[PDB]
């Protein structure tokens, strides 16, 4: 098959999914841009 592959590691699939479902960072980002949209 193939759809089950695509974690098998097409491309740090592993360890991207892991490291953003644990990420921090992303919010601090998208933290800014909420205030700074809404003023």
């Amino acid at each position: 098959g193939t759809w089950d592959d695509i974690g098998q590691g097409i491309g740090r699939v592993a360890y991207w999914v892991g490291k953003a479902l644990g990420n921090l960072s992303d919010v601090n980002q998208a933290s800014r841009i909420n205030r700074k949209k809404k003023h």
